[PDB]
């Protein structure tokens, strides 16, 4: 259940998670669109996903890209901010599992942000210490998936 | 317009939002839920827009209501996020905006956030001043419905 992967993430795994955010949620922008980008270039199965943002290979030129990239970037601080709180986390989650749930967006699909995340993160310097931690609070929106 | 509209966001409007908003963004959980339980009860012609929502009169101890209203928060400070870049802030509303277009949400309708919104300030002793400037944001996604 939810709760049992929320309630998972112990205090190493959230000081880890808090770490690494202080600096990749720095910046949304410039980091958000990094990692649809590396998502395009390793998964381009997943670009028609995305029909809406229109042509994705613009890049931070793109209007629609920009926006999700953006308010992806602000997903993450969502989870980053109910870490805390199991039974917050998991209304969180759940909500946002919603909108993937209509989209088709299988557990297995969603853990595709997996490969990007890690690049975004080795980028700064965050060994996979980091990345494991990451892939956790992943799992919890998996868990509701 | 959307560019005429964020144009209007002066400098004095951007202090008094970010000056405010260090408050009720404090809170975004127990000021999240009250603005909607605000909205429910100042306008009822607006409970069957949240469906998915279930019991809204349950307060607090609804988890959809909760998680929703975590995240609309959550979609302010995005919006607060985004106050120095003109071109940021545009994309970001547009696509909040493509959200409620989809979902019928009209000019109209929305603009029916603002009289919630000038309660939960006053609760904290926040007079119009507050309450207009905040009206000026609300008109930027307004312009984009
Ligand atoms: C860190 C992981 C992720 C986060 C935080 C995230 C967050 C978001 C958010 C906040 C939205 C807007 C929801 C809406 O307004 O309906 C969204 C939309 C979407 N996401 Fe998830 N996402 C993640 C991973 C993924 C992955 C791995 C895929 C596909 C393999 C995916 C596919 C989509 C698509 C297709 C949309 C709709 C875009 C649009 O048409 O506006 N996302 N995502
Ligand atoms: C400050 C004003 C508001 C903000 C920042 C805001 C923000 C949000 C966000 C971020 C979502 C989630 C979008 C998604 O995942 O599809 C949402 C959903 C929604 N909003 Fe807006 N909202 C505002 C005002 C309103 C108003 C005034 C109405 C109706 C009169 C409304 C109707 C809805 C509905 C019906 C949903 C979908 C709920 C569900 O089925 O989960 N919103 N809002």
């Amino acid at each position: 259940s939810v709760y049992d992967a929320a309630a998972q993430l112990t205090a190493d795994v959230k000081k880890d998670l808090r770490d690494s955010w202080k600096v990749i949620g720095s910046d949304k922008k410039g980091n958000g669109v990094a990692l649809m980008t590396t998502l395009f270039a390793d998964n381009q199965e997943t670009i028609g996903y995305f029909k809406r943002l229109g042509n994705v290979s613009q890049g931070m030129a793109n209007d629609k890209l920009r926006g999700h990239s953006i308010t992806l970037m602000y997903a993450l601080q969502n989870f980053i901010d109910q870490l805390d709180n199991p039974d917050d986390l998991v209304c969180v989650v759940e909500k946002f599992a919603v909108n993937h749930i209509t989209r088709k967006i299988s557990a297995a699909e969603f853990g595709k942000i997996n490969g990007p995340i890690k690049k975004v993160l080795a980028s700064k310097n965050f060994g996979d210490k980091y990345a494991n931690a990451w892939a956790k609070l992943v799992a919890v929106v998996q868990a509701a998936l």
